[PDB]
């Protein structure tokens, strides 16, 4: 029916039908559109306490919580989808991994290289199409995929 990962759901505040990617974590009220060997994205990651490696470029140690994580996850894809900001100017100024310094950029990958929750989100990921929070043992991830 639908592609990869993509499902319908109920709005419950507008009670009109979306769709719900349970692999990317996307949402949207429009219908999705129509395996490559490499995909190529771009993140933003968002590290908390239960983070693999408590620390980033940006904060010796970080101490939010993965609630406070999420939030501001949640607040990066609100600000990108109002256009209100660009993913990529966030990935450099927000982003817990040292690939900010790169617009969040982390070149092409095959299956069997990320952690696999990233993995799985990106290569579900249409080129253009960026992902809902992600969950890795790094911390909660957006992803693009560029290529
Ligand atoms: C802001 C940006 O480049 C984007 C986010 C989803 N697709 N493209």
């Amino acid at each position: 029916k639908l592609p990869p990962g993509w499902e319908k759901a109920m709005s419950r505040s507008s009670g009109r039908v979306y769709y719900f990617n349970h692999i990317t974590n996307a949402s949207q009220w429009e219908r999705p559109s129509g395996e490559p060997a490499r995909v190529r994205c771009s993140h933003l990651l968002v590290k908390h306490s239960q983070s693999r490696r408590p620390s980033s470029w940006r904060q010796e140690k970080i101490t939010r919580t993965k609630e406070e994580a999420l939030e501001l996850i949640n607040g990066y894809i609100q600000k990108i989808k109002s256009g209100e900001e660009d993913f990529e100017s966030l990935a450099s100024q927000f982003s817990d991994c040292s690939s900010a310094k790169a617009r969040g950029d982390l070149g092409a990958f095959s299956r069997g290289q990320m952690q696999k929750p990233f993995e799985d989100a990106s290569f579900a990921l249409r080129t253009g199409e960026m992902s809902g929070p992600v969950f890795t043992d790094s911390g909660i991830h957006i992803i693009l995929r560029t290529e």
